Order: structure tokens, then sequence, then C-alpha cells
């Protein structure tokens, strides 16, 4: 019902995922209707990027938010974290370019801004509510909000490889009976070895390893402890998509589908959504 900030300072150190280099992370309070802003404090003035659709950048790796000649890289892990604990407004300082990736999932983040702590703010929280379809695709890739009474998000995924056959690769979460943090926030990230490899020779993927990533080659999931949810590939996929819907700025009162889709397409949904302006309406919860 009202904004949430966090009611401490609190930090956490990392390595990016693509970099390779250390960073430091710093989350800080902030007052009503600042939202979400990426703070790079290594930089002299301090560039402040609002986590906003605007401000996305065109990368195919992952979601970076772009102001002038800066980037911050991969926020899409942190920012679900944000939405999923209902954050509406906080600085993200960051000491480099990439966000860290800690394990590779939510989890971290949304331990970190439980442990900083939650503070009620003296405004009404607005949401974003989708009053009509608006879809978007590309060959065989879809994204599409629908209206919804709540906050629902669906995927599918669909690979053409042995640890995918038979496992599930569909997946809906309705998060007024499961909890973000529960069953969404500690899917890790993951790569096919082939990509990797290729990532690798970009020199990029820098950060990456088995401790911070589910590393799936031609037969199987390298990683020797196995998966954290027996769907934790398609979970990954709702985590991104939570983090990429939490650019529109607001909680979302709707559903998002994603039919294989990625940082790209999902970019292009909220574009098409914000443009088409009867589609959508900001809302306190009581209206
Ligand atoms: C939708 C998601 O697929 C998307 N993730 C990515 O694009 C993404 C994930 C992980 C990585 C990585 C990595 C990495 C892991 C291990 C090694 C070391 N070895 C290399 C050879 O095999 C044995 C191990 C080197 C690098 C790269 C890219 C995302 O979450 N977007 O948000
Ligand atoms: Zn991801």
């Amino acid at each position: 019902i009202k904004q949430r900030t966090l009611k401490n300072i609190i930090r956490a150190t990392g390595v990016g995922l693509h970099s390779g280099e250390k960073v430091y992370l710093t989350l800080k309070p902030a007052p009503v209707d600042t939202g979400i802003v990426f703070c790079r404090t290594d930089l002299d003035p301090v560039v402040e990027i609002p986590a906003r659709a605007e401000n996305v950048g065109e990368t195919t790796m992952s979601t970076t938010l772009v102001k002038g000649d800066v980037k911050v890289d991969t926020v899409e892990h942190l920012l679900s974290a944000m939405a999923g604990l209902g954050i509406d407004n906080a600085y993200v300082e960051l000491s480099a370019s990439e966000v860290p990736i800690m394990d590779g999932s939510a989890g971290p983040f949304v331990f970190l801004i439980q442990s900083a702590g939650l503070q009620e703010q003296e405004a009404a929280k607005k949401f974003i509510r989708i009053k009509r379809e608006v879809s978007v695709e590309e060959g065989d890739k879809r994204a599409v909000f629908v209206p919804f009474d709540g906050f629902k998000v669906s995927f599918e995924i669909d690979f053409d490889h042995p640890v995918f056959r038979g496992r599930t690769q569909q997946a809906s979460v309705d998060f007024s009976s499961t909890s973000f943090v529960k069953e969404v926030s500690r899917a890790r990230t993951f790569g096919f070895m082939r990509d990797i490899e290729y990532l690798r020779s970009q020199n990029l993927a820098l950060g990456g390893s088995v401790e911070n990533a589910i590393v799936v080659d031609e037969n199987r999931v390298l990683n020797e402890d196995g998966l954290r949810y027996e769907d934790e590939f398609v979970k990954h996929k709702i985590l991104d998509a939570i983090g990429d819907l939490y650019l529109l700025g607001n909680s979302l009162i709707g559903e998002f589908r994603g039919f294989k889709s990625g940082h790209a397409l999902n970019n292009q949904l909220l574009r098409t959504l914000i443009a088409d302006k009867d589609a959508w309406e900001v809302v306190t919860f009581e209206d």
C-alpha cells in the first residue's frame, strides 16, 4: 500500500559475470518516487542511471543501462530482487560497470535487501496495471502482457538438449500464492558450454564459473552439486523477466508470458507497452 525503501545502507562485493572485474555494491535508501537508481560511484561526476526502459542500451547478452558513454551491465538479477521484495526506491551504488553476479541467482540480493531492513514511506505505492493485451514477437520468440488481477509470470523454454528432455520447460508463478524468495530467487543463470566458449572468445563471461552459473555441456549439467530446482532453468527465465519488468518503474498488476524470450524481446515488449498509452495505467492498490 505504501512505498518501500531500505532501512539501512548495506554493502556487498562480487565479480562482474562478463567483465570479470571486482565490484563493490552499496544499496542505499532513497526518497519517495526515486525508483531504483544505479550510481557509478567510481566516476567523477557520479553518474546516476534510473532503472527504466528508456535507459536500456542495445546489448544481446544481458540487460544494460546506459547514460552517455557510461553503462551498468547485468542489472536484471538485482532488479528482480528489488521487484520481488517490493522495493520502490533505492540507490544501487557500483564501483564498476557491472552488477556483481554473486551466485548467479537473486538469492544473495534478496538476503542483502532483507538484511538492510524495510522502511515504509509516506506515499502511496503506485502499480502499473495492464489494461489490454500487448504482445511482441520475433520469429519463434514471443513476450506478452495480458490483464490480470494480480501479478503472474509465465515462461516456456524449448531447448533441443537431453538435459531438457523430459525436464520442466514451462512454469507459471502467481505471486498471490507463491513466494518470489522461496520459488524463484535461488534460480541460477545458466549457459550452454558452446555459447560460453564463444563468449570467452569475445572476452566476455570472464567472471563466469560453475560457482555462479549452471553450465550445461552436450550431455549433462557440469555442476557437481546439481540443481536447486528441477525446473531451475525456466525459473531463472522467470527471474530475468521479473527484473526486466521492473524497468517499468513500478510493480506490475498483470500477467507476463514469455515464449523463448530474453532481455532483447522483453525490452521490446516494455517499449511497445509504454508507447501504447491506452494499454496501461498507473494506479494505487486501492484503485
Ligand atoms: C538466460 C541466461 O542464459 C542468461 N545467462 C547468460 O547469458 C550467461 C550465463 C552464464 C555464463 C557463464 C559462464 C562460465 C561458466 C563456467 C566457465 C568455466 N568453464 C568453461 C567451459 O566449460 C566448463 C566450465 C566459464 C564461463 C555466460 C552467460 C541470463 O541469465 N541473462 O540474465
Ligand atoms: Zn539471468
